[PDB]
């Protein structure tokens, strides 16, 4: 089979990850998507001339289970780590949800990107700047998006499977 990445979408509720997936998988915008549903979903994509297939959870926070949560986490290779830039709840949550995959995959190298999503909207808490500050911090990439646009939305799933490349190759 051609490769498969395994990627998985976290973050507080309401910042996008259903509708930042949905975009990448389905090519529409949805205005509403119960916000309890998790489920994850297959696209073969072409990226940097690799044919390959992507496997994306949309998560959805609480599990049954704690064990659900922790085995999605040892499985996924790279995690999208989204904030909406009104909401600086969903980014001061960042930090929990970086320091939870890191322990439950026991590893200081784990490819992530951290994506400030709803760059549509007018009302803004949370500046780029501060994002960039943080995304330095852990050495990784930071994009902005808007999962209505469909901007940004291609770059932060491509490179967060290019991070997963650069880790492999070690
Ligand atoms: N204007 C705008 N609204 C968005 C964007 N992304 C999500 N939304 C809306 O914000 C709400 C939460 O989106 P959802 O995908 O359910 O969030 P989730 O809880 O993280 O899965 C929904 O009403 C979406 O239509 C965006 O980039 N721009
Ligand atoms: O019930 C939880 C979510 C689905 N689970 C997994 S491991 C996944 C199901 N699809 C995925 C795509 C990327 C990373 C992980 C998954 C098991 C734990
Ligand atoms: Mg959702």
């Amino acid at each position: 089979g051609m490769t498969e990445y395994k990627l998985v979408v976290v973050g507080a509720g309401g910042v996008g990850k259903s509708a930042l997936t949905i975009q990448l998988i389905q090519n529409h915008f949805v205005d509403e998507y119960d916000p309890t549903i998790e489920d994850s979903y297959r696209k073969q994509v072409v990226i940097d001339g690799e044919t390959c297939l992507l496997d994306i959870l949309d998560t959805a926070g609480q599990e049954e289970y704690s064990a659900m949560r922790d085995q999605y986490m040892r499985t996924g290779e790279g995690f999208l780590c989204v904030f909406a830039i009104n909401n600086t709840k969903s980014f001061e949550d960042i930090h929990h949800y970086r320091e939870q995959i890191k322990r439950v995959k026991d590893s200081e190298d784990v490819p992530m990107v951290l994506v400030g999503n709803k760059s549509d909207l007018p009302s803004r808490t949370v500046d780029t700047k501060q994002a960039q500050d943080l995304a330095r911090s852990y050495g990784i990439p930071f994009i902005e998006t808007s999962a209505k646009t469909r901007q940004g939305v291609d770059d932060a799933f491509y490179t967060l499977v290019r991070e997963i490349r650069k880790h492999k190759e070690k």
